[PDB]
C-alpha cells in the first residue's frame, strides 16, 4: 500500500504536513522541534527541562510546579504537570493559567 | 494567551503532537524529518529529488512522471505530481497508484 496520498514539504524538502483516514497536521510549525531549546526557551533551565530530564532517566516523571512568563506587561504565573504517558514511551506537558 | 494546553514531547524534549480548537498530529511520526533523505530514500535521486530541487529553485514546480516502487514481490508503478502550493511558499508531493 501507499503509505501518502499527498505530502507538504517547504523549500528543503522537510515535511510540513500530510494526507494519506490519517491525517498529520502541525499548524504551530513545532512538530520535531524541541520544546525546551527552540520552541519555549524559558524552560531551558534547570527548574523545568532539568526536572524534565530528571523524571525520564529515572523512569517515573510526574511533578507540578508553578511557572512565571515574563511579559512586557508583568509576569504570568502559570500550573505545570509534566507527567509520563499511560501507554508508551512519550510525556506530556501540561500547562493551565493559574487562577 | 497560552499557546498550548498539553504537548506531548519524547525523552529528549522533542514535540510529538501537541494541543492548544488547534491540535498538532503525527500519527507516522514524520513532520520535521526529510522527505528525500530519511522517509521515502529510494526518491533521493536526479529522477526525483532533482526535479523538486529544480522546481523550487526555478519558483516553478509543476512535475508529473511515473515512479516504480521496488519490492520483494516486483515493482509497483505510482504517478506523482509534484506542485508548488497555490498560497504561500511550499509545496506538495501527491502520489498515486497507476491503474
Amino acid at each position: 500500500g501507499l503509505a501518502f496520498g499527498a505530502i507538504q514539504l517547504d523549500g528543503d524538502g522537510n515535511i510540513l504536513q500530510y494526507n494519506a483516514d490519517i491525517t498529520g497536521r502541525d499548524p504551530k510549525q513545532v512538530i520535531g522541534k524541541n520544546f525546551f531549546k527552540d520552541v519555549a526557551p524559558g524552560t531551558d533551565s534547570p527548574e523545568f527541562y532539568g526536572k524534565f530530564k530528571e523524571g525520564v532517566a529515572s523512569g517515573n516523571l510526574n511533578t507540578m510546579f508553578e511557572w512565571m512568563i515574563p511579559t512586557s506587561r508583568g509576569p504570568t504565573k502559570v500550573k505545570v504537570h509534566m507527567k509520563k504517558a499511560l501507554s508508551g514511551d512519550s510525556y506530556w506537558v501540561f500547562v493551565k493559567r493559574v487562577k
